């Protein structure tokens, strides 16, 4: 068969700094090379790929807070998020 149940990771500079390491599917996490996108290792059936899928993060809208609240804008990674301090 050949086949398998994890992914192989390898991302890095074309120097050879790339880390080559397996993901069990089920795993997710955020492209170093590129802007940010989370790739989530999928396992379809029979298939196990590593799927590109955009980063989650809310709304750029002002969440509902009283005022005297200090609106704070903060994320990990590339996105919009501000939250109501």
């Amino acid at each position: 068969g050949s086949m398998a149940s994890a992914c192989e990771v390898v991302t890095g500079s074309p120097r050879g700094d790339s880390q080559s390491s397996w993901k069990s599917v089920g795993s997710q996490w955020a492209s170093p090379e590129n802007p940010c996108l989370i790739n989530e290792c999928v396992r379809v059936k029979e298939e196990v790929f590593i799927q590109q899928r955009n980063v989650s993060c809310p709304q750029l809208e002002v969440p509902v807070c009283p005022s005297g609240f200090q609106l704070s804008c903060k994320t990990s990674a590339c996105c919009p998020s501000c939250r109501c301090e």
